[PDB]
C-alpha cells in the first residue's frame, strides 16, 4: 500500500496521461534530466539558477475531463461561499435555520460594519483559492479556503512562462491549455463589480508597499493588467467617492483591489495606527461610492471554525450535494477536539493556525514535546486524519522519485464564476515529507492542463 502517483500505476505501468512525458524523457540527450543534480545543472546552464523557491521541471499534469469536475467543485464551492457571506451580512437566514451555529457571531473575522451593506452583485469574495489535495484517481479534497487576498498566480503564470522557454518541444507533444490571460480576466471581472451608474470604471490595485513578501506579486499582476499600483497615500476621500493624486488633478477611483488586510484600510474605522490605508474608505464603500474586492469581511468564511460548515453551505444555498469533499477537521480551541487529538496524536496531522506535528513519522519523545507545545496554547491548533497525500515524479538525488503535491487553483468570481485553466503546484521535495510550504524543502511544479 504506497500513496497514488500521479505518473506511475498499479505497477510501473505509467498512466496513459504521463506517456509522452516519459517518451520525449528518454530521448533528452545525455544524463541531462536523470537526477536532481543533473536538473540543477541544467537549470544553471540554461537559465542560471542556483538553489528563491525550488523549482521542479515534471509538470502536474491534468486530463481535460479531471479538470472539469475539479473545475465544477471549485466553482460550488466558490458560490456557496459568497452566497453564505450575504447570507451572514443580511437576513441570516443559515443561523434561523439552525444550520450554522450563533456562535459564528463571536468571529472577529465577522464585520459588523457589513451588516446590511449591499455589494455589487452580491460578490465579497472576488479571487478564491482553493487549496486542494489528491488521494486517488477521481479522490479530491479542499485543505482550505483563501479569500481575504489570495496570492501565488505570479508563479503560476512564470512557472508556465519557464517551462516554454526551456522546453518548447514538450508543448508541442501536450494540448496544454494557456493561463497568461489571468491578468485581463481578472481586470474584466474588477470591471464588471463597479458600483450601478459607472460606465468606464477606473480600477486600481492597493498595495502595502515594498516591505510586504508578496509586493513584487502587487506590482507585476497590476502592470500585467495595465493599471496603477497605489498606496494608501495616493488616495483620499471626499463626497461619497475615492480619488487618486495626478499632476493634472483628482482622478476619480471606481475599484479597488485590495492586497491590504481589512484591519488596515482604513484607520478611522478599523486600526486606527495603520499608514497603510484611507481615511473614510469604509465609509465611501458602505455607501456605494467605490467597490473593493475583495469585500470587506470576507474572513468569516474562511476562517478555520467556519470550513467545517461549507458542505452544509452548498446543500443550504444551492440545493446540491458538495462535488469535492472536506477533509474531517478538528479545532483544539474545543474542549471535545482537543481531548480527542491528544489521545491520538501519532495518528494524526496538527497544525498551527497563525509549526506542524506529523503523527505517524514522529517518536514517543517528539510526540510528548508537541503535547506540551500543542496545551500552552491550544486554540492556535488545528488537526486532521494523515491523508494518502498524491506523489508526482519529481527529480531527487537517487533520480525521479514520487514526491507529495497539492493543488492551488484560482476562481474568479465577476458576473461570471471561471477558473482560469491553471493552478499552483508546490511539492515537498524532501524524502516523507508532507511540507509543502516553500518553508522547510518546498517547492513549486507547472501545471498542464490538457485541453
Ligand atoms: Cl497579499
Ligand atoms: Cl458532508
Ligand atoms: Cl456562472
Amino acid at each position: 500500500t504506497k500513496p497514488f502517483d500521479e505518473m506511475f500505476l498499479q505497477d510501473e505501468v505509467i498512466r496513459p496521461i504521463y506517456a509522452e512525458y516519459a517518451a520525449w524523457l528518454q530521448d533528452v540527450p545525455h544524463q541531462q534530466l536523470e537526477s536532481k543534480r543533473q536538473e540543477a545543472e541544467l537549470l544553471f546552464r540554461r537559465v542560471g539558477i542556483t538553489f528563491l523557491i525550488p523549482f521542479d521541471v515534471v509538470p502536474r499534469i491534468l486530463s481535460a475531463s479531471e479538470w472539469a469536475r475539479l473545475s465544477d467543485g471549485a466553482i460550488q464551492r466558490v458560490k456557496a461561499l459568497n452566497m453564505f457571506l450575504h447570507d451572514v451580512y443580511h437576513d441570516q437566514e443559515i443561523i434561523k435555520a439552525g444550520i450554522v451555529p450563533s456562535s459564528i457571531l463571536a468571529n472577529a473575522q465577522y464585520r459588523p460594519e457589513m451588516f446590511g451593506v449591499d455589494v455589487p452583485g452580491g460578490v465579497y469574495a472576488h479571487i478564491a483559492g482553493v487549496d486542494l489535495v489528491r488521494t486517488g484517481e477521481n479522490d479530491f479534497y479542499v485543505l482550505e479556503d483563501n479569500l481575504r487576498t489570495p496570492s501565488g498566480v505570479s508563479y503560476m503564470l512564470e512557472n508556465r512562462k519557464m517551462m516554454m522557454r526551456l522546453f518548447p518541444e514538450l508543448f508541442r507533444r501536450y494540448p496544454v491549455a494557456p493561463v497568461e490571460h489571468y491578468p485581463q480576466v481578472l481586470l474584466n471581472n474588477l470591471r464588471a463589480v463597479a458600483q450601478a451608474g459607472v460606465h468606464e470604471p477606473t480600477v486600481v490595485l492597493l498595495t502595502p508597499g515594498a516591505y510586504n513578501s508578496a509586493y513584487f506579486e502587487h506590482a507585476f499582476i497590476a502592470q500585467q493588467m495595465g493599471i496603477e499600483l497605489v498606496e494608501g497615500q495616493d488616495l483620499f476621500v471626499r463626497n461619497n467617492a475615492v480619488y487618486m493624486r495626478t499632476t493634472e488633478g483628482p482622478k476619480r477611483v471606481d475599484v479597488i483591489y485590495r492586497r491590504i488586510d481589512d484591519d488596515f484600510i482604513d484607520p478611522l474605522s478599523f486600526r486606527p495606527d495603520s499608514m497603510l490605508g484611507v481615511p473614510g474608505l469604509l465609509s465611501v464603500y458602505r455607501n456605494g461610492g467605490v467597490t473593493l474586492a475583495n469585500a470587506v469581511g470576507t474572513g468569516v468564511a474562511d476562517d478555520k471554525d467556519t470550513y467545517i460548515y461549507v458542505p452544509e453551505m452548498i446543500r443550504f444555498y444551492l440545493g446540491e450535494e458538495p462535488i469535492l469533499s472536506n477533509v474531517p477537521t478538528y479545532q483544539l480551541s474545543k474542549a471535545d477536539d482537543l481531548k480527542y487529538v491528544l489521545d491520538n496524536l501519532a495518528e494524526l496531522v496538527v497544525k498551527e493556525v497563525q509549526g506542524m506535528l506529523v503523527g505517524p513519522a514522529a517518536s514517543k519523545q517528539e510526540l510528548e514535546d508537541f503535547r506540551q507545545r500543542i496545551l500552552a496554547n491550544p486554540a492556535n491548533y488545528i488537526a486532521q486524519p494523515t491523508l494518502a497525500l498524491s506523489t508526482c515524479p519529481t527529480l531527487v538525488e537517487t533520480g525521479i522519485a514520487p514526491r507529495h503535491v497539492d493543488l492551488r487553483p484560482f476562481v474568479l468570481s465577476g458576473k461570471t464564476v471561471s477558473l482560469v485553466p491553471g493552478a499552483l503546484c508546490r511539492v515537498a521535495l524532501r524524502e516523507g515529507s508532507l511540507v509543502v510550504n516553500s518553508s522547510q524543502g518546498g517547492g513549486t511544479k507547472d501545471t498542464w492542463i490538457l485541453k
